[PDB]
């Protein structure tokens, strides 16, 4: 029989998706919420990454609007930016600088917490839905042991008053983040651990806001430094992105064993040291509207619920508990999206006992595999990564065939416009990884032009003029 | 390492479109047909159902549109008619007459033998595309059994010279059809033998072509008469589909323990003993073009290679080969299209693990569930019907609640706008049968208007004129 009633832990991105997502299949959804969630864009505790950039790539984008038609148009009128990818950027690879190639994919930028609430609005309104804020789950009860266990419900503690409730529910939906407690609760009901790949190369970050130049979060590009360097020396890169309100959020990243800024003042000087000091130019005369936030949650993890014969019966885990990856990407909401997007079109036929619970995991593990092979595959190589993973497309590799190959694609993205579309198919998540060793990728990369050497970063005289920096 | 050659067994629409498909992903590819293929569009031997009446519904002329752009156009070009439905039918349905409701799926018509030379003028002029005509695939080379099975190749005759070759590959694809040799081949090999489910209602098929009277192919809509009462009679049905030329082609149906016509001038009497005699009307004084042409091809049937352990590397089985169906609902064209359409998404990500092949017939075999469970669902409880099928869909069930069940989706269909939208989805293979037992569904089946029982068929007075009738 079908499932009545459905409780997602957790009303970040993959909750709140899966929440409106299992209201149309189900008669009623209860999400449970740490924090209290706010009708006007507010940071909040259960969230600690939405102080750093953001991008919504067209992947997620896309799969959002499919799910909450309208979503977009109304991002759009809150001050969204709708980058064009390579265009809207100004960018330095390991091979140089990119050519701003008419734009073939894109990512919409704003603040986390504007997202979250414009997405929350258009989510959770459905009268089937209940939300319960300042409310945590504490364990989950079911029939386990093995032998084909179900779980059965949650324990919810709720923070006002600390009293609690044994939330019983035909399903549940573990979307409770990276930081999630569903190994603990998997080992409570004595179902077998799960299989785990990890690709960890230690990424950690450090954001400030700033108040852009008056026209800039319109008038002028995003800028990327990425030092492709990864066998020599840990990484070092920064970024700074438009938003909303016309301020500019800049994001600095690192690898394990090189050291981040922590303190205001040595901010800057990271953003001065590297390949080029493009950043600290256009950071010197922005007013700083923020401290330094500080985030070290890198590492690539993938749990293999599909794998696993005693899985149990009526429990889903999505979002970051599935799988989460380094951010230098930027697909973690729409891996989220993914998820819930498996979801609504698989529901109806794997509910056709549960062994149809298993098709949803394995389709939605099938869902997150094109944003784990890719963060994974770029990361694998990093000096000081750590690795415990049995992907054959990763172990079974020749190291430095993946080294020389993934230069050349570099070197063909940012000189060939048919080279460039196809890579920006793949960093948007529309295209498999895979893709770039196709015979498809392989003949663009040698039957297509390759553009002159850019020996400065591709800035127009105007868009210099709009911050005032015309002499570089 | 990747594949370098691929041989395409069969050169009808699965296999037209799966070459088209793997020429981008493949270095060469080899297309082994028996016939010879005409460049004018003309009945063969191999393709022997084209005589009968043939509906591409939208998810495939979507597929092969997004496969082979202006194939659409071409074909329209060619006098093809784009059905919308349900606007664009007159329909009888066991709950009575179809409201011709604005609409909101088509379907192309046309000869097959018309579409298929349209497809494969579009698709096999690829220069690393060969077509070997007049030679048969034989047998398969490889080892099969135990640990590590694969196909190295085809054994194939030349049936001009009778000569014999032996054609090596890295993958092969058995594209051929219905009466496909691939059990033998896979016994030859020593590989253990398949899982196939079979749902037989015995349908079989009379088609005559028939001269429509003068603008009817564009004026008048197609008439469907699908009356059935499938557990205590054999089902007896008849549709007149406009084709290119001004030609009707008329296809009555029955199941087992019903007589179909053999002789022409017992053609019009079986369209005269249905439940409305509209057909017979039309068709009385319409000028026959050709004898009744039969066919007993009406079984449904399925097997399960990506369930087989011991399924060989290197070695894809598409099309009616794979999985077969009653062709009343008019699905094989559109799964052919879905098998090739998956191999294309998949093919990349599945190469990059043994020879991938595995991957690939999994996601082939998901792509065919829902032509498979729709068609099996509507036949399993005709009288006489021959059942032998392991799908818990089917057997685990209360055939009175699924009859009850199906009688008051029809009865929503006919006379609900939003009830009508969903079924046509799932008629036109959009969405999955399942999707009939959904909230979504049975909330629209309840909380639509309904409109007024059709005392008549629906036919506009000016379509009455063209045809040359007063009242039906
Ligand atoms: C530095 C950084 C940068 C990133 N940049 C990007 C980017 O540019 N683009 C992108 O697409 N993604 C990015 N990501 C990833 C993205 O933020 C997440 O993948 C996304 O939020 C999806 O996570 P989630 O909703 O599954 O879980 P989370 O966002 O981690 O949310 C978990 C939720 O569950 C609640 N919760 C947790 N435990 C309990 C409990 N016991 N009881 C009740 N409630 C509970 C929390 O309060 C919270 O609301 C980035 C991540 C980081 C760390
Ligand atoms: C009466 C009837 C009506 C139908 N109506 C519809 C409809 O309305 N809509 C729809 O979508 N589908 C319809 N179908 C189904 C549709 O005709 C098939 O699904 C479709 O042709 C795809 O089949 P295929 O390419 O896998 O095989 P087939 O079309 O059967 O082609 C097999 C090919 O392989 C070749 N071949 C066979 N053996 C060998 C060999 N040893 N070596 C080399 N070549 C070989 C044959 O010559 C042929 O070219 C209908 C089927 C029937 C029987
Ligand atoms: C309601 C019910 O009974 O199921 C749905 C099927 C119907 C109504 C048959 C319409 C005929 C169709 C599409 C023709 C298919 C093709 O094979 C021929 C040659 C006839
Ligand atoms: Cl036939």
């Amino acid at each position: 029989t079908r499932p009545a009633h459905a409780v997602v832990l957790g009303a970040s991105m993959a909750g709140t998706l899966a929440a409106h997502v299992l209201a149309r299949h189900v008669d009623a959804v209860t999400v449970v919420e740490r924090d209290a969630l706010p009708e006007e864009p507010q940071h909040r505790k259960g969230v600690p990454q939405a102080r750093h950039a953001h991008l919504l790539w067209s992947n997620g984008a896309r799969l959002i609007e499919e799910m909450l038609p309208g979503t977009t148009d109304r991002l759009l009128a809150a001050g969204a930016r709708r980058l064009g990818f390579p265009e809207d950027l100004v960018t330095l690879t390991g091979q140089g600088w990119q050519h701003r190639f008419p734009a073939t994919q894109f990512a919409l930028v704003a603040s986390r917490p504007l997202l979250d609430l414009t997405v929350r609005q258009q989510a959770l309104g459905a009268d089937n839905i209940t939300v319960r804020q300042r409310t945590e789950a504490v364990e989950l009860t079911g029939s386990g042991g093995g032998s084909g266990g179900r779980v059965t419900g949650v324990v919810v503690r709720d923070l006002d008053s600390g009293r609690q409730e044994q939330l019983e529910a035909d399903l549940v939906i573990d979307a409770t983040g990276r930081g999630s407690r569903l190994k603990q609760w998997l080992a409570a009901l004595g179902v077998p651990a799960l299989e785990e790949d990890v690709v960890d190369a230690g990424v950690a970050y450090a954001t400030r806001l700033f108040k852009a130049p008056p026209g800039a979060t319109t008038h002028f590009p995003a800028v990327n430094i990425a030092a492709d360097d990864r066998v020599r020396e840990p990484g070092r890169f920064g970024v700074v992105y438009p938003i909303e309100g016309g301020r500019w959020l800049a994001t600095l990243s690192c690898t394990r064993g090189a050291q981040l800024p922590t303190h205001e003042d040595e901010f800057i000087p990271f953003a001065e040291n590297l390949n080029h000091p493009i950043l600290a130019d256009l950071l010197r005369d922005a007013e700083p509207l923020t401290p330094v936030f500080g985030s070290r949650s890198g590492a690539n993890r993938r749990l293999y619920p599909e794998r696993l014969e005693q899985w149990p019966d009526g429990l889903l885990v999505i979002g970051d508990s599935l799988t989460a990856f380094n951010p230098i990407y930027g697909h973690g909401m729409s891996s989220a999206a993914r998820c819930a997007t498996t979801i609504d079109r698989e529901f109806e036929r794997s509910v056709q006992a549960r062994a149809g619970t298993r098709a949803l995991q394995k389709a939605i593990g099938a869902a997150v595999d094109d944003p784990w092979i890719l963060a994974a595959t770029k990361d694998i190589d990093y000096v000081n990564c750590r690795v415990s993973a049995t992907d054959p497309r990763l172990i079974g590799v020749d190291t430095e065939q993946r080294l020389r190959f993934a230069e050349a694609i570099t070197a063909a993205s940012i000189r060939s416009p048919k080279a460039s579309e196809i890579v920006t198919d793949v960093m948007s998540l529309n295209a498999p990884q895979a893709e770039l060793g196709s015979n498809r990728f392989l003949m663009a990369m040698r039957a297509d032009e390759r553009l002159p050497e850019l020996t400065a970063p591709p800035f127009l005289p105007e868009e210099l003029a709009v911050v005032g920096l015309d002499a570089a």
